[PDB]
């Protein structure tokens, strides 16, 4: 097997419409790269991150004896997680080219560079303490059987305005009116503060 | 069957061009789940909202012999009819914010719920009273009249505590209207949405 | 004939492509502008912001079917459709379709698209502060199809006009034309509807 | 042959990707402008409205009682890959994608395009007006697959008036490559209307 | 062969999902020649920069016997496998303002030269002082690593505008090879610097 044959079986054999249940368990990890426009009155950030999502797809797995361990694959080829931000007030803006890692035992990741406008705690922004801004990221239609979700100034930009305190995450699963079924989400907590 | 199986003969066999009307016309649920109040402007009459817009219907052709498959997958609307719903006052496209799937159950049952940011033109004036303004949203089928499409019914529930509005009542009104071009009657939904500035 | 197979039919065999022009003739397309909202006037600029239904109904027999126990009507994707090449000459942004871009296709092969539009217009502005008001002057015509290939006509009525707009609406009136162009030695013709309107208090 | 006939076999056998040269494609370019929206004399940014009347001849599209010309889709037809060098926004196309194939097998495209440019605007608001020079080429064909040449509808609701439109042909060659670029640049003198 | 033939080989055969890798890493050459410079901020440390792209690799699938035939022809870019460069210290999608199209030379040598806006997120302190600002901007392969895909640099102001508020006074390229936490091996890059300041009064 060699790169051309495997994004070849894939190509034809992945079935993006669905979900490699066996839930699937989803890693999201948010890298976050600038903070770009705070808005203290209205409450809204301007936020670019690395959202990187992690899954395992089996029926994707290949004998690696004589063969890479990873390719490249157009998103459009692999089911991906439905994952969406919660509290987003934009559509989210993808920087990088949407291509996911796929290693021969099934493992996939994919980590777009996102551009996004969230609704949240933007009060203290300009103390010491600083704000911390909440994001809600979570499977839009699969629950918590089908998808889970859970955790895992790095890449940060020192020419941002901003600079991060600190940032936690925590899991949580929350059922909605319209179903029966509790949705899993991961609740980053971004405490960020403008610099001097 | 398993979910591979349900979702391949959905893509194989739904016709999304093909209104699921039954011996009637198709009865679809629409309610609008507040999320958040944008902008507003008391002088242009033009506010920016953020709602799930939960649908709901039935189509038949979908439906599976459930006894030993799951019970609900999710589908790419692309492979699905959709009702075409449209916000008679919306001065913006619906900007879709969400991943666009829905769900659909072993019994035909239908449901997709985006969340969708838009503008509209709407009565913006007491807003910042203490009875607040009051938005009236027009959401009804575009193309198809009452035998074809019927719209029905089903607050602060997922509304953000971060909006420096707040939201102190939603009613939703049915109504059936005659239009110029058409002989027949086209139905809509009129929600009310009662706010104000915190 | 249901509507699954009336639909199959058009998707297959309809020419979007193909203008269904008859005998040589050319088909006649009614255009007939409904204005929704005026959203943001510049009289500095002379900058119109509008949101119009663009009810647009013309011919296509090939589309027609034998209606006797089949429906009346469906709704067909427009991309599964030939559409006139419709344009208006002084939009100045490209038209943001607000709804589903679905035509009617009635059994004796008449279409409507009537998509909701909102658009940006370069046209007089002045005098929409006073009681007169101003007159925005809206030219729409096919692009590339000449008089023997596309004809235009206007059809009416504030009838679906947003009471809460900062604007109301005095007149509408419409006037076909025939312009022959540099580039082209044929006519092409266009409707020009002028809108008569002015700020409320 | 009708128009179905005709269309049918476009779409069939016009290859899209395929640069029609016979054995250079001359490629007229005239810009008819239609507003100009914006200007900023700072920051030597105009937003304008013009037609890009576009004219070439592609033969492998020619036919014989039948119509002399033909609407066609551009995603069904080659089109010059013609591009502003000193447009600093992408071409919003407002009208619909519609060329004209004529029997003879010459095509005419015309959008109407909104679009930013960076150029001068310094003396706008004079008498003597700004000189705004926009230059147009095909961006990866050289002069012998593709050659330039140059070959009223203002609104007169724009701020801005017209003084004069002149055109004039260059032949460039770039670090990148060796061979030469045509391109049309057409100087458009306006000014602000008082 | 001619063009026709030739572009019809690519299309139905090259495999644009497809690296190609030939025993050892893609070649990828990465120049960015600077058109403008248009929306500083010294604040936020944000500007907006037009420039030419120019990528160069080669894949030997797509080579031909060049005897009798073009050495070149231009190819969407869909049709052609084309590295994943991005700029990781972007802000906005980067914005194509020219046709998406490529050279493929019969040796099978890819050129692919987009003109692009975009807002990168830099050091902008200084823009305004004579020894000028100077912006750095990091290109490298988004998801192929060292042993894959390869970046190397290749004048200054050779297109820049003469009607940009700014003028370059150098521009440096540098090659990097960075190891990142989610991945165990290296992915290189180039950081293109931007020196360039305010023009006077
Ligand atoms: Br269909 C369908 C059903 C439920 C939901 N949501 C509710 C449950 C968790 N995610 C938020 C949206 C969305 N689409
Ligand atoms: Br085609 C076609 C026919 C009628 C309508 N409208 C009229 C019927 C009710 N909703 C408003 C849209 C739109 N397109
Ligand atoms: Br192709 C082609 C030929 C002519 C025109 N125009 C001229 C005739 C009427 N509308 C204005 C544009 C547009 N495209
Ligand atoms: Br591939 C390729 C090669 C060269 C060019 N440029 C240089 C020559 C003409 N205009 C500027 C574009 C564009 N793409
Ligand atoms: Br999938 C996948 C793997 C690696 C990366 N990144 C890390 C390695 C170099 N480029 C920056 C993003 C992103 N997505």
């Amino acid at each position: 097997l060699d790169r051309a044959d495997i994004l070849y079986n894939i190509r034809q054999t992945s079935r993006p419409d669905v979900i490699p249940t066996q839930p699937v368990a989803v890693s999201v990890s948010l890298k976050f790269i600038n903070i770009l426009e705070v808005n203290e009155i209205t409450n809204e950030v301007d936020v670019v991150f690395w959202q990187q999502t992690t899954w395992s797809d089996r029926t994707l797995a290949w004998n690696s004896s004589h063969s890479p361990d990873q390719v490249s694959v157009p998103i459009s080829s692999l089911w991906v997680p439905d994952l969406a931000a919660y509290n987003a007030i934009s559509k989210p803006e993808v920087l990088t080219p949407q291509l996911a890692h796929v290693v021969s035992d099934g493992e996939v990741q994919y980590t777009p560079s996102i551009r996004q406008r969230f609704s949240c705690d933007v009060s203290g922004v300009d103390t010491e303490s600083g704000a911390t801004c909440r994001i809600k990221i979570g499977s839009w239609t699969h629950h918590s059987r089908e998808i889970s979700v859970d955790p895992t100034s790095e890449y940060f930009s020192q020419y941002s305005r901003f600079e991060i305190l600190d940032v936690t995450q925590k899991k949580n699963s929350v059922t909605y009116s319209c179903c029966p079924e509790a949705y899993e989400d991961v609740e980053v907590s971004l405490n960020f503060r403008k610099k001097g």
